[PDB]
């Protein structure tokens, strides 16, 4: 994937939805978050007529 | 404050609810962040009544 383009140096950055892990940290070095985010939880609205 | 200290270096680390800024980036390396947050609203205890 991204980061092994990165590591094997067929890349030279990569810009993308890249969750800041510690088993890709050992490996690259990432930067500060741009957009912090967490587990949520989805359903309809429904509203339906009940 | 804690930064200063780091800087000149009468400690050795700062570990606090310090603030990840650009002006201090510059200065110190910070880690990555151990708890997000961000500005928001506080109102009293609505509808008190009757």
């Amino acid at each position: 994937g991204m980061v092994g383009e990165l590591v094997y140096g067929k890349a030279d950055i990569a810009i993308a939805p890249l969750t800041i892990t510690l088993v890709r940290e050992e490996v690259i070095d990432f930067s500060k978050p741009f957009m912090s985010l967490g587990i949520s939880i989805m359903i309809k609205k429904p509203q339906k007529s009940k």
